């Protein structure tokens, strides 16, 4: 209902800067990494709000990552993020359970509402 979670993976700081600058503004608690591979030991730890995979960065992946919050718990909100590369899952995920698709560069002016918008799905 009130601020939450934020993991974004991505290799960019064009992206980690927007986005970082939502969250960190809006009291909304921001992290980073890099790729799926260091969310993962942040993962087995706890679960965010609410994520957004890359499946098209230099990182890692985001089937590795995605695979885990699928298999271990895939009742959590994750939302789909990337190009046209693997954009063929955009399609795939709805149909298994996704959330939307919000692939960048992206205006966190919509992604700071669209944060809660699934986290609603889940209200305490």
């Amino acid at each position: 209902m009130q601020r939450g979670i934020v993991w974004v993976v991505d290799d960019d700081s064009s992206i980690r800067w927007v986005l970082e600058r939502a969250l960190a503004g809006a009291g909304l608690t921001c992290t980073t990494f890099e790729n799926g591979n260091e969310v993962l030991a942040a993962l087995a730890s706890k679960t965010p709000d609410v994520l957004l995979s890359d499946i098209r960065m230099p990182g890692m992946d985001g089937l590795a990552l995605l695979k885990q919050i699928k298999q271990r718990h895939p009742m959590l909100p994750v939302i789909i993020m990337t190009a046209h590369s693997d954009l063929d899952a955009a399609v795939s995920a709805y149909q298994q359970g996704a959330f939307d698709y919000l692939p960048k560069p992206f205006d966190i002016d919509e992604a700071v509402a669209l944060v809660e918008r699934a986290i609603s799905h889940y209200q305490e």
